């Protein structure tokens, strides 16, 4: 229904992710955590560093439990080390509860923390499976839900500016919401449409067809889905498989063809500027990701713009952008892209994903970003990916 004390309380931006406030330890210290759907550790910045102005001091927590073992995450989005132990954990603009949870306390890093950003940890919402150092670690979501009487749901709700924030702005303004326990439907307009969860490791989905300005892409819809199609806050772009990508990018190319742009900005590498205000949005295609639906050979669409794709970033008064589409090697990722144009429900409980136009998607005056169905679709199951 109605989650007034969770609307609005995330901040952040695509290429920085999301982060909630929470506090952890007795008395309660507060850090800001960025909210992970693509991780399963609770993990906080437990030690000095440079780019951290806070860090959880476990000596000075009542509550803090050493757990006696290591964890180690490699190479990803960056590398660190850390020890295992359980504290006491709220979320102020959350459900209003304190639950005994897992901490990773990050004692050492390579290239996580990042010099700018707001976040002293990450809540990875994902499913036990992809826990470090195993699936015997509980991550935070499971341990609230056994704890407490929260329903085991929670939605995202992230909102682009449409707009580069700087410095100042991004930590006055408010980038969306995280509900806990429930679906807010002041975030959305329109209908919710669900999806179902594959297999709960990762949020895994299968995509069954894919088109670019009503053009179908006409793959082998497993090649949308190789090796895994999955849901993550944690990801500023939509990435997709190699094959899909290469494709994608030369029916988008082919749609914006009246402007030509450099190799370098297609491989998101370079940004393109237009004068204040005369961004060519219009010469841009929207593009529909068809989900397998809850009904037998029933499916939906999600349909974005390039207010969602092209992320605004700083230059001058010109306007410009990053393409935030990229090639990926491990499946596709439907990335803060994908999602700042949804409110997104990850309905645990019913194994499904739910999608709804979002009440902050950007967009014009003559398009919009949507979720529409049903349309048959036959073998759908097809469409996943096995080994
Ligand atoms: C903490 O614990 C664990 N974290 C992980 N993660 C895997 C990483 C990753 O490659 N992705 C795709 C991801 N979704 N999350 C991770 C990170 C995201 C960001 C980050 C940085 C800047 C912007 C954005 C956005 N949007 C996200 C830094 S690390 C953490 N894996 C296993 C664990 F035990």
């Amino acid at each position: 229904g109605s989650f007034v004390e969770m609307v609005d309380n995330l901040r952040g931006k695509s290429g920085q992710g999301y982060y909630v406030e929470m506090t952890v330890g007795s008395p309660p210290q507060t850090l800001n955590i960025l909210v992970d759907t693509g991780s399963s550790n609770f993990a906080v910045g437990a030690a000095p560093h440079p780019f951290l102005h806070r860090y959880y001091q476990r000596q000075l927590s009542s509550t803090y439990r050493d757990l006696r073992k290591g964890v180690y995450v490699p190479y990803t989005q960056g590398k660190w080390e850390g020890e295992l132990g359980t504290d006491l954990v709220s979320i102020p603009h959350g459900p209003n509860v304190t639950v005994r949870a897992n901490i990773a306390a990050i004692t050492e890093s390579d290239k996580f923390f990042i010099n700018g950003s707001n976040w002293e940890g990450i809540l990875g919402l994902a499913y036990a499976e992809i826990a470090r150092p195993d699936d015997s670690l509980e991550p935070f979501f499971d341990s609230l839900v056994k704890q407490t009487h929260v329903p085991n749901l929670f939605s995202l709700q992230l909102c682009g500016a449409g707009f580069p924030l700087n410095q100042s702005e991004v930590l006055a303004s408010v980038g969306g919401s995280m509900i806990i326990g429930g679906i807010d439907h002041s975030l959305y307009t329109g209908s919710l449409w669900y999806t179902p969860i594959r297999r709960e490791w990762y949020y895994e989905v299968i995509i069954v067809r894919v088109e670019i300005n009503g053009q179908d892409l006409k793959m082998d819809c497993k090649e949308y889905n190789y090796d895994k199609s999955i849901v993550d806050s944690g990801t500023t772009n939509l990435r997709l498989p190699k094959k899909v990508f290469e494709a994608a990018v030369k029916s988008i190319k082919a749609a914006s063809s009246t402007e030509k742009f450099p190799d370098g900005f297609w491989l998101g590498e370079q940004l393109v500027c237009w004068q204040a205000g005369t961004t060519p949005w219009n010469i841009f295609p929207v593009i529909s990701l068809y989900l397998m639906g809850e009904v037998t050979n029933q499916s939906f669409r999600i349909t974005i713009l390039p207010q969602q794709y092209l992320r605004p970033v700083e230059d001058s008064q010109d306007d410009c952008y990053k393409f935030a589409i990229s090639q990926s090697s491990t499946g596709t990722v439907m990335g803060a892209v994908i999602m700042e144009g949804f409110y997104v429900v990850f309905d645990r409980a019913r194994k499904r994903i739910g999608f709804a136009v979002s009440a902050c998607h950007v967009h014009d005056e003559f398009r919009t970003a949507a979720v529409e169905g049903p349309f048959v679709t036959l073998d759908m199951e097809d469409c996943g990916y096995n080994i």
